[PDB]
DNA sequence: CTTATT
DNA sequence: AATAAG
């Protein structure tokens, strides 16, 4: 199956991704910009019990890490409890970059009628793939307590305004051999989620196989329960892909 | 929680 | 002078 002959490219069998090729992201400031340390409200404990073992498993993945910064920005206190960082002021700091992503849209005006055949992968904790470099680390801290002090993040993070546009960058890099090693197949690329398109089935089989070998080996993970694996009709981006329509 | 947007 | 999102 799909599942065994790739067990590096899923998340439900490979482990957590780690983009092994791609340098650790450096983040510049704003020319003028200096640290903001936003206390934290208190939280509930309920909410501190729902979080725990999220930031337990982050610990343990070596994704989130103590630290000692002169930034802080707070955990949402009512965040089904899952951290949610308000990166906002943060955000106000951190220069600008051009906005590379396309919009849906334009992006599928790509897809020609020749190419009907589908794959639809979405990875899995795709920013979390992308390491940040030490130097920029302390910029995303916040503060953790289990009644003491800081913990940041190792990896490109949730709620960070430039991280869509780094990661879709990051992986059109980790991707541009396999578009010149297979130029019959057409590859959409929107953040996290790919679309593959073949002229046959066969094609879109051969093609699928080399993109999950591939996308694994670079160390992304995709969603062995979400994929939609050679079909005729599939669901990208919202819209339902079926007989060369939408 | 905070904060931007008839 | 509810709303959606970090």
């Amino acid at each position: 199956t799909w599942l065994s002959d790739f067990p590096q490219a899923w998340a439900e069998t490979g482990g957590m991704g780690l983009a092994v090729r791609q340098a650790p992201l450096i983040i510049p400031l704003k020319a003028t910009s200096t640290p903001v340390s936003i206390k934290q409200y208190p939280m509930s404990q309920e909410a501190r019990l729902g979080i725990k073992p999220h930031i337990q498993r982050l610990l343990d993945q070596g994704i989130l890490v103590p630290c000692q910064s002169p930034w802080n920005t707070p955990l949402l206190p009512v965040k089904d409890y899952r951290p949610v960082q308000d990166l906002r002021e943060v955000n106000k700091r951190v220069e600008d970059i051009h906005p590379t992503v396309p919009n849906p849209y334009n992006l599928l005006s790509g897809l020609p009628p020749s190419h009907q055949w589908y794959t639809v992968l979405d990875l899995k904790d795709a920013f979390f793939c992308l390491r940040l470099h030490p130097t920029s680390q302390p910029l995303f801290a916040f503060e953790w307590r289990d009644p003491s002090g800081q913990l940041t993040w190792t990896r490109l993070p949730q709620g960070f305004k430039n991280s869509p546009t780094l990661f879709d960058e990051a992986l059109h890099r980790d991707l541009a051999d396999f578009r010149i090693q297979h130029p019959d197949l057409i590859l959409l690329q929107y953040v996290d989620d790919l679309l593959l398109a073949a002229t046959s089935e066969l094609d879109c089989q051969q093609g699928t196989r080399a993109l999950l070998q591939t996308l694994g080996n670079l160390g992304y993970r995709a969603s062995a329960k979400k994929a939609q694996i050679c079909q005729k009709q599939v669901k990208y981006l919202g819209y339902l892909l079926k007989e060369g329509q939408r």
